């Protein structure tokens, strides 16, 4: 005999405490250094599985080569601080929004990134304004 | 007007991933030792943010002291490597299986990591027995 078990909400109670453990600061091993024209740098710190996690981008970049150990900083360009804020915040809630008139830079940071489900998202809200 | 999006599976689609991550071993930040009587230690390579998710125990070890500086070994002692596995399995997947005659050993591993759902369901088995 076998004895199974799964909890189904396990992966939302879960990415809700690494959410909680990003808002922390704690266990956060990457720092993205965000830097757009005549605005002050912002930085968001983050866990590197996370982005991997939901990132084909974020998971190239952290497992290729094998970086000096500790605190990674990565520089980002061409990408406001708040696009990239959104982002991240899917990454962890598995939620996006954003005002209208916006919906196509956000599309284009998804784009950046490869996560395809926002940019298919904002493209089909796109597509309804038309 | 505003554009609003959730993606529903969003997090089994993302411990996916991060499953595939700790089975190739990469990005892994914590190598458990496992020491059990006469048996050499076991080791685990795991994400210690996807520990913490699952375990309070694990959140509480890897969050007091100082930011570790890269891969961390620790010394685990009390548990089976073949329970530990089973629970870090369930940590990235949600799921564990075991035969009946462990349950017992495997609750008895959850108690002391504190994940109380899998105490739970081993308790609900052991009593309808
Ligand atoms: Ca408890």
């Amino acid at each position: 005999r076998t004895f199974s078990y799964t909890l189904e909400d396990h992966t939302k109670q879960a990415f809700g405490v690494m959410n909680e453990l990003r808002l922390s600061q704690q266990l956060c091993d990457v720092t993205l250094q965000v830097k757009y024209e005549d605005i002050p740098a912002a930085q968001f710190m983050a866990h590197k599985v996370v982005l991997a996690s939901s990132s084909p981008v974020f998971k190239a970049m952290f497992t290729n080569g094998l970086r000096e150990q500790g605190m990674e900083v990565v520089s980002i360009e061409g990408i406001h601080p708040k696009v990239m804020e959104r982002l991240i915040e899917f990454a962890y809630t598995a939620s996006i929004s954003v005002g209208e008139k916006c919906v196509l830079h956000v599309m284009n940071g998804a784009v950046m990134y490869q996560i395809d489900s926002v940019v298919r998202a904002c493209a089909d809200f796109l597509v309804q304004q038309l």
